[PDB]
């Protein structure tokens, strides 16, 4: 039975755990839905920028959350039943104990504060009292999933059934340069993707996942990656169903602290990993990382671990943090799939932690952009220099990100950056150089699309660098991108 | 428990009913949530524009359908359990029988077809094989709302609670030219909805509800009208617990043979009433205020039933046709709350039979677009003329509908049709004569948001008289109104 | 010496030539620069849509006026020294007789008034005390062009020099199906113009014509119309200088009575060359014809004359109105170049009046927008049977106007009407219907860009039907008709 | 007689001075109207961001140019007649001498580096082979302004007449913390604007000039500032007639080494006004001061001059380089018209060497953009405690900036930076705190319209601070500052 609906909310003052709210029903409650991210959906800047907890409740008559971002706390008539840590992965509670009679009051209550000690982390100031992301997407809070009570091939699905469960049977592992599905050289197509619509904010959006999935379709793409958190349960079903490469990738974005900018202890910068100022995120990182493939652990989509987006992977220290991780997620992946992270711009292979424990080697690269841009003549002799570095490690090369700003509307013959045509011509230039290089085993754009950022000077209302815009549709770089990935196929290429 | 989620789903070729497709599941199916509509959900016009039957499935384990837009064929096994026609209110089943052990196979078939039988009621020709609707919106159509198992004030609502169903104390009837809530001169402040989102065409959107209930407490409205369909019951118990008045209406738009146009049967146009070849919706008509009624009953927010939206009212054989359910409003609203119709343009006082049968007078006038745009002036004139003449009756009148399409982004400091800054100023002069008059007891503009229309000359990407997009956000319009509707009071205007 | 500058200004009330205002400096005057449409130059609906007389004046010491709209009365002390009517052709006056000593009063009187008598032509209501225009576009008036005191191959052009002017050799003639320059088979590349800018109106604009060529030069365009009026001389200097091949036509739009609507004089409708309440143009036809071809007679870029454009060619009179006018062109023009007029929608080639005096058949057709949109399918069985039957006149077909209206910034994946998206489809379409016929001799697409028109519920503030916008950026059209044009070439297609 | 046309045109290879082409007749030559920036009149990235000599030639048949950007070489037959440095005001040569017989060869040779000898100053990166200006506007270049041959009150000018020269009478002269025109308090109403259109990037538009004033007047303005360089003479004669307050400043603009980002000699960076790697400006900043004041010594309309915008007032060597031009100022107005200079942000009241010399105070503030954006509570904190602070010096303060990037379309209920409520909101706040002290006198937007900068991440297409359009349509703000302006009068506000 789902409990999805229209709950009581009220945001703590903070004079609320004091006067005991989770026993006694809320007086001067507001209204809220559920599942989704409360931060769009009622009006003022204090709103959506609230720092702090917020209380769900609802009713009970005769207990599994999908995700509570980011902290949850259980209630039912006043005792505290649960407590969890994790803003995008599962978790449930035995209620046959503590369930009196029929009217009963189930309260939950959800913290957004976010910092060093969690995944994802935040930063002390902006990245490019209130929570400062140390990432570049919105920090969407509440229940942003559901509240409930109780051969395979790319673009050519099938799945067997065996509770019940479905199931689809293929292989996948790695040979040298190759990315190999069922023993054929793949190409990845796709996008690195957000859950993120309007209003719902991060909340599971049935609709638009489907209607993302017919896009892609549309586009002649293959896979995305679920950046920077696993996505819900019902969208890796689909992806099963509608035989969608997935890439599947941890709560772990913004251990990285030389974003900006910086933190500064005594006068002094300090790196990422130290271990008395810097991250304290590893033991919940595995936790997160058992976590989720425990829950993906047969989704014939998955076809791929992604332990980290953009992590400080060039420091002191960044071997030892992700040593641990990398084996533990080849220890618990029954299928042994490849494990890999994304890397930011300014690594070299040699730099590169990633460069020994991946088997694939996944790159977030701006040339054209961040880098070079508006010069694309220059960006290109850059993408072909450190691309050919990359090749000196006989393994397969993989770019997850890489876009430009578009806002939807902008045109001129002669580009300049931020129109829809300097989108087009950063995608050529890329493009061009990714196909000289038979190393590489895919293309991922950034973004899918539009998605809501924190505000300020770099973001034009949030992250522009969609193919489409947030309401879906498409930029002319969509046509562009369906055009080029029609002549290549998903095998072979 | 709710069944909510992705179906089995193919379109019928039409082949469907032959081969028995309701007995073995689905081959070569495709994939679809529910609740939604199925339009916009996939890709190509063949796919939004079809014509004809969609087969819904999914499996059982141990039923109310909330809305199936238009006819639904529920079965089991095989064995048919319901018809339904009706696409906007719910209807249920009983299932201890034909429930067999424990995997069985739930079938829903939905039909899409339009025509002088149905409401919404279908056109041989675009108003402004296929449908074509004589209404003003897409016709979106599948399991658009969810299938499971199983004083009062407006701005300050107040529900007692009392199986449990909460319920708000209020009094409301005319006396003259007021409408008084609690015995208060009340004023309509608000808009024309629309069930209308993105991806998910008609089908129900939780966290849009809250997100247009926030705007328009924002905005400083006060009511809004189910134009042109009952709403789901989520959203009027959200106005129950939001304090938001709301006006019923029922699935009748489209009893007017008079767009756009016209229908001929020997050589010569046909009457809206023509027993023969004109509308055969009557008994259908009352069914669904029978229906409706016994939904919302209890609904504080609920304040005034319309029998229809737009009929061809000032027609021979109007009268008799609106008589027997009007009546029939009257004997089942235990409340005997205000009843009304909206009137189309061209509809005088002496003409419309709405002057005798409605408690308040609903227009929908378009002075300054349909008629007189671009001459502000000379419409100017027009809407004090009629206006002047609708007070004869002694009655309360109410603009349901007035608005001018309006592309966001368009501007000129000397304003043009299209631009937002006419669109201000078509309601500034609009505004200026309702506040001459005395017996007017509020204005709702047309439309709150921008919606999907079928295609046609007059319609650019859809309805664009929305004070807001689509996506919810404002256009300068909205802004507008805002400010007018923070000097005007709910009570003593 | 140029008189280009800012002038005094004022608007007739309309009591000015009572007051003899053209004797002493005005009262109470406003500031104009000229050369430049007045409309759009102050704010205020009443300004841009004056009906009557505008006064320019200028002071003078010690006369060829390139265009004034419509009507020009020169002034000198007084004195009347001149009258013209006809708003898009030069005319010139001797002033060593009227000029006194020095400090002298030069005052302009301009006319906008349209009607039965007026080439462009005025009708008494809206097409799609006020003028009222017969033709798709704005009543810019005013001194619209300036004032002042005193082998050739297309996209390789070459201007021998020879008072001083520039001449380029080249042949051009018909032969069977053919247009051949220089005795190579052409091809037209390319679309119908407008002299449109802001807020210049309709005054000549050297910047945007060279950005214009540069354009089309981007574009791999060869050619275009000057829709509806000749431009100005140095336009057509420019498109010798650059090679672009150029299609003059008269100012005689709008000859057609049947739009919308059409008009009424005994409670029957008039036919559009009825003697006595029809067209009084014929003789002002054919004086603008020897004024036009007067002035090009010598441009190498002129290629084809256009007698009118979209007139009522099926229609009774219609021969008898264009076979003078046609005799005359072929009388003055010493190269004795091609002859047509553009044909509106509905006409065949059994009924035109155009089979058999014009040596090319120019058509202007809307199939996928005005006819069949949204059905492609549709519009494509009639486009091809329509063009199949022009077949039949072993003439050279060439399409002067087809397109469908944009708003830039509008887009889904699944296309509909006034997306950016359904305009690449429509000319999909159209171009793949174009290429199965060996008699086609050329695409012209309507527009270049967008341009303002008359308000009007079909009219998205302004035409909408340009590839690029009124500020000349790109649609995504555009980019499409660039990549088609970059493999046609001008000659051997 | 005027030479403005369309003219030949080149680019330098740069072996265009050796092979003498301003003898020659120039060989493969493209075209180009003059007056116009050439940028943008062509297509390609190398024609844009050219760097080096352009070629202008045009033949004479029987000399003042009005600005030529930046640097002109004059020719005739071969002979060198002139050279100017400086791209905004007029220069003029004899040519009885030097003009042979009547077929003549006037070629004209345009340079566009910029660096620390030039007014604009061109940095070595950017601000925000190459030019990179250290100012924040598009370095458009070539013939900007035309070639030829040859009681006053704010919104109430009355000019009497006087070669024929027009003049006003006017006093104006500063008391204490009062801006007085005709000794009466005045309040400026306005914007800094900028020569900006497209096409003709910074050339002269004579027709945009005017509509540019209307739109003024429809917004009850009454004052802007020619930032950053001297505009038209044809535009300031306009603002006399039409009675238009203007701050005439000078092209010393970039006079700040602090942007970006800054320069390093040794290791170390460099300070503005070293005299060794600094700055070499200062003797061509006082004959563009002398230059200026010549050319507006009688236009009424100007009425305070602004010696350079957003200096490095604050810094070491400030005061020395500004004092021998500030006393020039005062030397060469016959009427000791006010002086000033516009600062930038984090200039304090101590520290700056304006708070001496200036008669009023300019600031160019962003508190709540660049400073504090998106907290406007904080950001209003810092305007008012820097505000108070510029009052202990007695003297009028004037806000000439202050905006927010806000690209036209944006929009959401709940403002975010870069859409149009959060630039209404901006201004709102900062009006707020300009209207709590009585010692200023005047608000100036930034910007008036969108312009064209160079592009940066920081550049969202040219810079989008205007309140209108680059085609001058109206943004929100832009109907809230016509509400709020027609509140405040001219005088006695
Ligand atoms: C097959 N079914 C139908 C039914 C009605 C009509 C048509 N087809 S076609 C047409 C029309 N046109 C007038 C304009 N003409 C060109 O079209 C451009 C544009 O419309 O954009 C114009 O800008 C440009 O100046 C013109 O040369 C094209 C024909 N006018 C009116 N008046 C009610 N009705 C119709
Ligand atoms: C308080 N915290 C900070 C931190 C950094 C900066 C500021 N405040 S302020 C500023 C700046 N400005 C330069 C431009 N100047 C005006 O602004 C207009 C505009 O920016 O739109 C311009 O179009 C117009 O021409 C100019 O007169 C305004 C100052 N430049 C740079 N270079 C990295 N940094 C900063």
């Amino acid at each position: 039975s789902d409990l999805s609906g229209v709950w009581d909310f009220k945001l703590d003052n903070g004079k609320g755990f004091e006067e005991k709210w989770y026993e006694k029903p809320l007086k001067d409650a507001d209204t809220m839905p559920v599942p989704a991210s409360y931060n769009d959906l009622k009006e003022g800047t204090d709103f959506r920028d609230h720092y702090g907890w917020v209380f769900y409740q609802r009713n009970i008559s005769v207990l599994r959350c999908a995700a509570v971002t980011h902290y949850a706390m259980i209630y039912l008539n006043g005792k505290l039943i649960c407590e969890h840590k994790g803003g995008f992965l599962p978790f449930e509670v035995e209620l046959n104990d503590d369930l009196q009679d029929g009217d009963n009051l189930l309260t939950i209550a959800v913290n957004n504060v976010i910092d060093y000690t969690t995944l994802p982390v935040g930063g002390k100031a902006n990245m490019m009292p209130q929570n400062n992301p140390n990432f570049d997407f919105f920090n969407y809070c509440g229940i942003t999933r559901p509240v409930k009570i109780y051969l395979w091939q790319p673009l050519n699905a099938y799945l067997y059934k065996i509770y019940t469960l479905p199931y689809g049977v293929r292989s996948v592992r790695v040979d040298g340069t190759k990315f190999l599905i069922n023993e054929k050289p793949f190409y990845f197509k796709g996008y690195g993707k957000h859950e993120d619509t309007f209003p719902n904010g991060r909340g599971i959006n049935l609709p638009m996942n489907t209607k993302d999935i017919s896009i892609m379709k549309w586009q002649h793409a293959n896979s995305f990656r679920t950046s920077h958190y696993p996505y819900s349960e019902e969208m890796m079903r689909l992806c099963d169903e509608e035989g969608i490469v997935v890439i599947d990738e941890t709560t772990a974005v913004g251990v990285n602290l030389q974003f900006g900018g910086g933190a500064n202890f005594g006068g002094e910068r300090i790196g990422t990993f130290d271990k008395e100022h810097g991250v304290q995120t590893q033991e919940h990182h595995k936790d997160v990382i058992r976590d989720l493939i425990s829950r993906d652990k047969n989704h014939a989509c998955v076809v791929m671990w992604s332990i980290a987006n953009e992590p400080d992977s060039a420091a002191e220290g960044a071997y030892d943090y992700f040593k641990p991780l990398y084996d533990l997620a080849r220890e618990l992946d029954p299928q042994k799939r490849p494990c890999t992270l994304v890397s930011v711009q300014g690594t070299t292979a040699d730099t590169d932690c990633s460069s020994q424990l991946s088997d694939v080697i996944c790159l977030n690269r701006y040339y054209g952009w961040y880098f070079g841009g508006p010069d694309l003549e220059v960006s290109e002799i850059g993408l072909r220099k450190e691309l050919s570095d990359w090749g000196k490690l006989g393994k397969p090369v993989m770019f997850t990100e890489y876009g430009a700003d578009t806002v939807s509307g902008l045109h001129d013959t002669t580009s300049v950056m931020y129109t829809e045509e300097y989108q087009v011509e950063y995608y050529e230039m890329n493009n061009k150089v990714f196909d000289e290089f038979d190393f590489v085993v895919g293309e991922q754009a950034w973004n899918f699309a539009d998605f809501a950022t924190s505000q300020s000077l770099l973001r034009v209302q949030g992250n522009k660098k969609g193919l489409f815009t947030r309401d879906r549709k498409p930029k002319m770089v969509a046509h562009y991108f369906r055009n080029r990935w029609s002549t290549i196929p998903e095998f072979g290429y």
